[PDB]
């Protein structure tokens, strides 16, 4: 029997072999069972007994090893990582197949990464797996913080329940998209967030998700044990491997601190160093606005004409065919979008529906759909490329494949030159459809391949990636920092179709941000549709200071601010803090944090001794009582805080808000109050 300890001692895993030749392992923090005893193995595709690779084990060696080393992030929420573990690796031999696998464990002070290695011999080379039994037993009915098992979309809104209540409520949980494959009526997506009756908090994940299938979670509710369930391919197979290959890591990240979770950076250690070697000179943070809002609400359209009933690129001749009046990618209203981005120290101007084929982009399984590189008559991309620049300004590009994937990368190097030749270093990618080849799922072993190879040409073009609808990350950004963003999870685009639950944002930075940041596209200060459309009564379930907070609460190098320039014109004072907002740090401090409640983060602008705090809440709202001791002794600070009216409501009174500026130290205190679904900014800028 196996025992491995953290560094700080307060955790131990217990590692073993059962009678029937099954790898078994539990999980105890501070004396409380985290992982009840729980299997490991997996199941392979018929080529009898060679299917089975999850009994009849037996120990054939061991080996221990402690790391402690420091690294830094090219950008992040803090200058420095600590990489601190002790490891068990464990060759299990299996007889009746004359075969080997090793079991690494990595046991963190924070929690657990496991995974498996099939080391290349005679025996096991190439191989396909059926599915993954990697087993997580609760030691009790928790709460969870969920989203619906999908190989699809990770488009939902999260539900608050016990274990036992998944199975009643996933009907319901499940809600429209036009590209879903639900699997199971209690399965869940990663990374999941727990809490449990006895006062921990237990967070489920996978780092490392490269060259294999996205892994989910199926919840077998006899017995309170989660399962990995990973997703199939066109022919329902999980993953073809070849030896020597590796699973990637699959996390527990356990503490009796909820701000812990927040604090982990397993996920991160857990990836390949940095293989970009200069990545440093040329990846940067960038905020942004965009053209992008008024497709989104339906104020404007992506399409620049609505007389055909389809459209073939090379065939048809748009210079003859009739604007729409409604085509938002026009030159000279991106050029007053440019203005408003220099005016206000913006880096980037994102512009969508510049390019031919938007009249067919959506529902069709249309493979020819977009060729990335043909502007429409009314996109000056020469002309619009010399406004930026005499602005300081760059554009950002779009390039949404429609879920066409083949005809993406058959375009991808002639899309990136293009970029190269016209002044775009950063890139938005978007995947909205089923999948072509038609049979795959979005986060199947085929698409994973095709993200990272994506991410990996665009590094040699030096160009940074933000991709909607790919799988949600799990740390690659460590290997490959260019890989700024991804969506891959309910962003602020479903505000305007019908809104995110109000403690939606209060959620995702437990599950959605570990392994990754995340475009959210806050800042929304008009908060009713209808202004931007009057056919749309959809309601952005926040107030506006709890947008301000967002930039510190959602961390992200990316950060676009989402709203129209008028929008942002009626609220300049407000506004400021979104111009002063930084997107790099040097120090992140959790101040409060409780899932689908509040959260509460002090950030330390990277370079600087300027600090920035946001606040966000729940329905309940939420009161804070903010000591500033993270502050220099002896400095002094202008802070000026952005908060709720006491009046204020998201849905009834959104836009009350108070701006106060004045002095602070690290003896100062503040008491304010987030309202329902509300929160708050702060600058503190040294004097
Ligand atoms: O603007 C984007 C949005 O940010 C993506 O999440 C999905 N989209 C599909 C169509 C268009 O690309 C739109
Ligand atoms: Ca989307």
């Amino acid at each position: 029997q196996q025992k491995l300890t953290s560094p700080d001692n307060n955790l131990v895993m217990t590692f073993q072999v059962d009678s029937k030749g099954a790898p078994t392992y539990e999980l105890t923090y501070k004396n409380k069972v985290v992982i009840k005893p729980s299997t490991l193995g997996l199941e392979l595709k018929k080529e009898d007994s060679k299917t089975n690779l999850y009994d009849g084990f037996e120990v054939k060696d061991t080996q221990t090893a402690t790391f402690d080393e420091t690294w830094q992030p090219v950008w992040g929420e803090e200058k420095e990582i600590r990489n601190h573990y002790n490891e068990l690796a464990v060759t299990l031999y299996q007889p009746m197949n004359d075969r080997s696998i090793v079991i690494r464990f990595r046991l963190f002070n924070d929690g657990l990464g496991f995974r498996y290695e099939f080391p290349q011999q005679k025996s096991l080379n190439y191989f396909v797996i059926k599915e993954e039994h990697s087993q997580f037993g609760m030691n009790g009915d928790h709460i969870a913080f969920w989203i619906p098992g999908d190989y699809d979309t990770q488009e939902y809104d999260y539900t608050i329940s016990r274990l036992s209540e998944i199975r009643g409520l996933m009907k319901e949980a499940i809600t429209p998209n036009s590209s879903q494959t639900p699997f199971s009526q209690t399965g869940v997506q990663t990374a999941l967030m727990m809490k449990t009756d006895d006062g921990l908090y237990i967070n489920l994940h996978e780092a490392a998700l490269v060259d294999y299938s996205c892994m989910h979670l199926n919840l077998d509710d006899k017995n309170m044990v989660f399962e990995s369930w990973l997703t199939p391919d066109a022919k329902g197979d999980k993953g073809y491997m070849q030896t020597p290959c590796n699973t990637p890591w699959r996390t527990i990240i356990v503490s009796d601190d909820a701000r812990n979770i927040l604090a982990s950076r397993i996920t991160l250690n857990l990836n390949e160093p940095c293989k970009i070697a200069d990545a440093a000179s040329w990846v940067k943070p960038v905020k942004y606005i965009g053209v992008w809002w008024d497709m989104i609400t339906g104020k404007g359209s992506w399409a620049y004409t609505d007389e055909l009933t389809s459209v073939k690129l090379g065939e048809t001749d748009y210079s003859k065919t009739k604007p729409n009046g409604k085509h938002s990618a026009n030159t000279a209203n991106v050029k007053r979008y440019i203005d408003f981005a220099a005016a206000h120290g913006f880096d980037a101007v994102l512009v969508e529906g510049w390019n031919e084929g938007w009249e067919d982009w959506f529902g069709n399984s249309k493979d020819y759909v977009f060729d990335f590189v043909t502007p429409y008559p009314d996109f000056d991309v020469k002309e619009i490329h010399r406004y930026a620049a005499r602005k300081g300004i760059k554009m950002m590009m779009h390039h949404e494949t429609s879920a066409s994937v083949r005809n993406y990368e058959r375009h991808m190097d002639k899309a990136y030159q293009f970029m190269a030749d016209n002044g775009y270093n950063s890139v938005k990618s978007g995947y909205v459809g089923n999948i072509i080849p038609r049979g795959e799922h979005h986060y199947g072993q085929w698409m994973n391949n095709h993200y990272l190879y994506a991410v990996k040409k665009a590094a040699d073009y030096k160009i940074m990636v933000n991709a909607h609808e790919a799988t949600r990350p799990t740390g690659i950004c460590r290997t490959y920092p260019n890989l700024i963003g991804n969506e891959s999870a309910r962003g602020t685009e479903y505000e305007s179709f019908g809104g995110n639950k109000v403690y939606h944002t209060t959620i995702l930075p437990f599950t959605r941000l570990v392994g990754g940041p995340m475009d959210y596209t806050p800042g929304i200060f008009e908060t009713h549709c209808n202004k931007m459309n009057p056919a749309n009564n959809s309601q952005v379930r926040s107030t506006i200071a709890r947008q301000l907070a967002l930039y510190v609460t959602m961390y992200s190098p990316l950060q676009m601010a989402a709203d129209i320039p008028e929008n942002y014109e009626r609220f300049m004072d407000a506004f400021q803090f979104i111009k002063d907002v930084a997107l790099d740090w040097d120090e992140t401090n959790y101040l409060e944090a409780e899932p689908g409640e509040y959260i509460t983060i002090a950030r330390k602008a990277k370079d600087t001794d300027d600090w920035y705090v946001g606040c966000t809440a729940g329905e309940n709202g939420h009161t804070s009582k903010l000591v500033f001791d993270f502050l220099t002794p002896g400095k002094q600070y202008i802070a000026t805080v952005y908060a709720d009216a006491k009046d204020a409501d998201w849905k009834e009174n959104p836009q009350a808000y108070t701006i106060k500026k004045g002095i602070l130290t690290n003896k100062s205190k503040l008491n304010l109050h987030a309202a329902n679904g509300g929160g708050y900014a702060i600058s503190i800028k040294e004097v």
